[PDB]
């Protein structure tokens, strides 16, 4: 009870700013995590015994693959962890620890491969779950570790408050299907300027929580220029050998997952950034305005792509 996780002065410091970067030492993850769960909730809203058993279950359900791997689980959950600081007071217990372990297990199992892939594959997941394919595996992979004998970090909360929790993590888990993300940050946009904006309206609150996920999932634009371009070849590894398997059906796939078409990658970016990124970025600071750094960092790496276009790098 008495164990606080500590960081190095340098961690400790720039790990409560936005654009931290968790670093290339794989085994200082789960101590990040835990220093975030304790600073964002307290040092009690988990038997640490269970909270640390639940983390390395879920390290080991992460794949080796290029980019949605257990990094990705960590950075997800760090820029949820960096919202939460920065929001105080505006979300309960239960959405905190909610949140956090909803990031951590986002992409639980995860291929590598779009639910597009997955349905032009014909894999058995896509006849389980007709749409959000990933993300509805993701959810069950979160309850199953869940259910492990000794695994339960919510143990000591009510059926109720069980019950919400897991349908706040499940929510959330779902929001990270990017097909979703657009209709919903729409619906957010027509709320805020109409100003029929409620947050003690929960469907509301679960639209707001929706857009949160898409905008820590995409962290990857809110970091400085050197991360977001290193993590985007990780990204690019990706989507060319999903590219790589569309042609073995016999099937062209679409320029963004074609390795043919690597020059094209600086204008598939702003196309990215200007479509997805920006948006995302700009209705959550009008929500919440303390994530205003994550915007003017998206911003600042849309330059950036800009002068790589021009020649100037
Ligand atoms: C959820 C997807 O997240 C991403 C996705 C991307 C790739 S966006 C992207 N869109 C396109 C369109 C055409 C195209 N032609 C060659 S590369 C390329 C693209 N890359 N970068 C960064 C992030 C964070
Ligand atoms: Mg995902
Ligand atoms: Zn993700």
């Amino acid at each position: 009870g008495l164990m606080q996780f500590t960081l190095p002065v340098r961690l400790c410091k720039e790990i409560e700013l936005f654009h931290f970067d968790i670093g290339p030492f794989e085994n200082m993850w789960p101590g990040i995590f835990v220093y975030m769960v304790h600073r964002s909730c307290g040092t009690s809203c988990f038997e640490l015994e269970k909270l640390c058993r639940f983390i390395m279950s879920v390290k080991k359900n992460y794949r080796r693959v290029p980019y949605h791997n257990w990094k990705h689980a960590v950075t997800v959950a760090h820029c949820m962890y960096a919202i939460l600081q920065n929001n105080h007071t505006l979300f309960t217990d239960l959405e905190r620890k909610g949140l956090l372990i909803a990031c951590l297990c986002h992409d639980l199992d995860h291929r590598g491969f779009s639910n597009s892939y997955l349905q032009k594959f014909d894999h058995p997941l896509a006849a389980l779950y007709s749409t959000s394919t990933m993300e509805q595996h993701h959810f069950s992979q979160t309850v199953s570790i869940l259910q492990l004998e000794g695994h339960n970090i919510f143990s000591t909360l009510s059926s109720s408050e069980y019950e919400q929790v897991l349908e706040i993590i499940r929510k959330a888990i779902i929001a990270t299907d990017l097909a979703l993300y657009f209709g919903n940050r729409k619906q957010l946009e027509e709320m805020y300027q109409t100003g029929s904006l409620n947050l003690n309206n929960q469907s509301h609150r679960d639209r707001v929580i929706g857009l949160m996920m898409t905008a820590c999932d995409l962290c990857s634009v809110t970091k400085l220029w050197p991360v977001t371009k290193l993590t985007a070849n990780d990204i690019y590894a990706e989507f060319w050998a999903e590219g790589d398997e569309m042609k073995k059906l016999g099937i062209q796939p679409i320029p963004m997952m074609d390795r043919d078409k690597k020059d094209e990658v600086p204008q598939g970016q702003l196309g990215f950034y200007n479509a997805v990124a920006i948006p995302c970025y700009t209705t959550l600071t009008q929500i919440l305005p303390p994530t205003e750094p994550l915007l003017k960092a998206c911003r600042d790496n849309l330059s950036q792509w800009e002068k790589v276009i021009r020649g100037e790098e």
